[PDB]
Protein backbone atom coordinates (compact mmCIF):
# COMPACT_ATOMS: atom_id res chain seq x y z
CA UNK A 1 0.00 0.00 0.00
CA UNK A 2 1.07 3.56 -0.78
CA UNK A 3 -0.07 6.31 1.60
CA UNK A 4 -0.62 9.85 0.39
CA UNK A 5 0.63 12.74 2.56
CA UNK A 6 -2.83 14.14 3.26
CA UNK A 7 -4.21 10.68 4.04
CA UNK A 8 -1.54 10.31 6.73
CA UNK A 9 -2.17 13.82 8.02
CA UNK A 10 -5.94 13.36 8.25
CA UNK A 11 -5.59 10.01 10.04
CA UNK A 12 -2.60 10.69 12.29
CA UNK A 13 -2.79 14.38 13.22
CA UNK A 14 -5.81 13.78 15.52
CA UNK A 15 -3.73 11.26 17.49
CA UNK A 16 -1.02 13.88 17.98
CA UNK A 17 -3.62 16.47 18.99
CA UNK A 18 -4.87 13.99 21.60
CA UNK A 19 -1.43 14.18 23.22
CA UNK A 20 -1.34 17.99 23.05
CA UNK A 21 -4.70 18.05 24.83
CA UNK A 22 -3.15 16.38 27.88
CA UNK A 23 -2.40 19.22 30.27
CA UNK A 24 -0.13 19.34 32.23
CA UNK A 25 1.27 16.08 30.89
CA UNK A 26 2.15 17.28 27.37
CA UNK A 27 3.79 20.53 28.49
CA UNK A 28 7.39 19.16 28.66
CA UNK A 29 6.92 17.62 25.18
CA UNK A 30 5.50 20.54 23.16
CA UNK A 31 8.90 21.94 22.11
CA UNK A 32 12.38 20.47 21.66
CA UNK A 33 14.29 19.98 24.90
CA UNK A 34 16.58 23.01 25.36
CA UNK A 35 19.33 21.78 27.72
CA UNK A 36 20.78 25.25 28.27
CA UNK A 37 17.43 26.78 29.22
CA UNK A 38 16.61 23.81 31.46
CA UNK A 39 20.02 23.60 33.18
CA UNK A 40 20.63 19.99 32.08
CA UNK A 41 23.87 20.14 30.05
CA UNK A 42 24.23 16.34 30.05
CA UNK A 43 21.00 15.89 28.04
CA UNK A 44 22.54 15.47 24.58
CA UNK A 45 25.19 13.14 26.01
CA UNK A 46 22.40 10.74 27.01
CA UNK A 47 19.73 11.38 24.36
CA UNK A 48 21.29 10.95 20.92
CA UNK A 49 18.11 11.39 18.84
CA UNK A 50 15.85 14.06 20.36
CA UNK A 51 12.18 14.19 19.38
CA UNK A 52 9.15 16.19 20.53
CA UNK A 53 5.55 16.92 19.56
CA UNK A 54 6.32 20.04 17.52
CA UNK A 55 8.87 18.18 15.39
CA UNK A 56 6.43 15.33 14.77
CA UNK A 57 3.73 17.83 13.80
CA UNK A 58 6.08 19.53 11.36
CA UNK A 59 7.02 16.17 9.84
CA UNK A 60 3.34 15.33 9.26
CA UNK A 61 2.69 18.78 7.78
CA UNK A 62 5.68 18.47 5.43
CA UNK A 63 5.04 14.90 4.27
CA UNK A 64 8.14 13.38 5.86
CA UNK A 65 6.39 10.10 6.76
CA UNK A 66 5.77 7.58 4.01
CA UNK A 67 4.22 4.91 6.28
CA UNK A 68 2.20 5.12 9.51
CA UNK A 69 4.81 3.10 11.41
CA UNK A 70 7.38 5.87 10.88
CA UNK A 71 5.10 8.31 12.72
CA UNK A 72 4.56 5.75 15.51
CA UNK A 73 8.33 5.30 15.74
CA UNK A 74 8.87 9.04 16.29
CA UNK A 75 6.21 9.21 19.01
CA UNK A 76 7.82 6.22 20.71
CA UNK A 77 11.28 7.76 20.32
CA UNK A 78 9.98 10.78 22.23
CA UNK A 79 8.66 8.51 25.00
CA UNK A 80 11.78 6.36 25.19
CA UNK A 81 14.02 9.44 25.38
CA UNK A 82 12.00 10.72 28.33
CA UNK A 83 11.97 7.40 30.19
CA UNK A 84 15.72 7.08 29.58
CA UNK A 85 16.74 10.58 30.66
CA UNK A 86 14.39 11.36 33.54
CA UNK A 87 14.17 9.66 36.92
CA UNK A 88 11.18 7.43 37.66
CA UNK A 89 10.03 9.84 40.41
CA UNK A 90 10.12 12.92 38.17
CA UNK A 91 7.24 14.88 36.68
CA UNK A 92 8.50 14.40 33.13
CA UNK A 93 8.77 10.61 33.51
CA UNK A 94 5.28 10.26 34.96
CA UNK A 95 3.86 12.66 32.38
CA UNK A 96 5.51 10.55 29.66
CA UNK A 97 3.81 7.43 31.01
CA UNK A 98 0.41 9.15 30.82
CA UNK A 99 1.04 10.26 27.24
CA UNK A 100 2.04 6.71 26.30
CA UNK A 101 -1.25 5.37 27.66
CA UNK A 102 -3.24 8.00 25.75
CA UNK A 103 -1.30 7.40 22.55
CA UNK A 104 -1.79 3.63 22.72
CA UNK A 105 -5.55 4.14 23.03
CA UNK A 106 -5.84 6.61 20.16
CA UNK A 107 -3.45 5.04 17.67
CA UNK A 108 -4.96 1.55 17.54
CA UNK A 109 -8.33 2.34 15.89
CA UNK A 110 -6.55 4.67 13.49
CA UNK A 111 -4.08 1.96 12.49
CA UNK A 112 -6.98 -0.44 11.92
CA UNK A 113 -8.54 2.13 9.61
CA UNK A 114 -5.02 3.07 8.28
C1 LIG B 1 10.98 15.85 27.97
C2 LIG B 1 12.30 15.91 28.71
O1 LIG B 1 13.01 14.92 28.78
N1 LIG B 1 12.72 17.03 29.33
C3 LIG B 1 14.03 16.98 29.99
C4 LIG B 1 14.01 17.36 31.46
C5 LIG B 1 13.01 18.46 31.68
C6 LIG B 1 12.08 18.88 30.77
C7 LIG B 1 11.34 19.91 31.40
N2 LIG B 1 10.27 20.66 30.91
C8 LIG B 1 9.09 20.82 31.67
C9 LIG B 1 8.89 20.23 32.92
C10 LIG B 1 7.69 20.41 33.61
C11 LIG B 1 6.67 21.20 33.08
C12 LIG B 1 5.36 21.40 33.80
C13 LIG B 1 4.34 22.30 33.43
N3 LIG B 1 3.35 22.18 34.29
N4 LIG B 1 3.68 21.21 35.22
C14 LIG B 1 2.81 20.81 36.33
C15 LIG B 1 4.91 20.74 34.91
C16 LIG B 1 6.87 21.79 31.83
C17 LIG B 1 8.06 21.60 31.15
F1 LIG B 1 8.24 22.17 29.94
N5 LIG B 1 11.84 20.09 32.61
N6 LIG B 1 12.87 19.18 32.80
C18 LIG B 1 13.65 19.08 34.04
C19 LIG B 1 14.46 20.39 34.28
C20 LIG B 1 13.96 20.86 35.67
O2 LIG B 1 12.63 20.32 35.77
C21 LIG B 1 12.70 18.98 35.24
C22 LIG B 1 11.94 18.29 29.37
Amino acid sequence: AAFKPEELRQALMPTLEALYRQDPESLPFRQPVDPQLLGIPDYFDIVKNPMDLSTIKRKLDTGQYQEPWQYVDDVWLMFNNAWLYNRKTSRVYKFCSKLAEVFEQEIDPVMQAL
